[PDB]
């Protein structure tokens, strides 16, 4: 499952880089607001 | 990978809420200096 | 099979939410404050 592990390691990847931007946003929404 | 697709579904789902917040709160920010 | 697909259309998602809130959530609220 050559194909199956790449599309698994690039969906990983995503869900990091999304959950990273995503607490970057939040944070500094939250500084700007406070 | 079931799992794998799984978390990269819940990761976008929570940025995606978490971009709504930011943009709520910009759109606050935005109503307030306007 | 649909797995490229979901990777491929999460891998979007968590690009287009990452450029949102670098300019958006980050950038604006900052121009705001500043």
């Amino acid at each position: 499952a050559a194909n199956s592990a790449t599309a698994a390691a690039t969906s990983a990847t995503a869900a990091q880089t999304a959950e990273t931007a995503a607490e970057t946003a939040q944070a500094a929404a939250e500084a700007v607001i406070a």
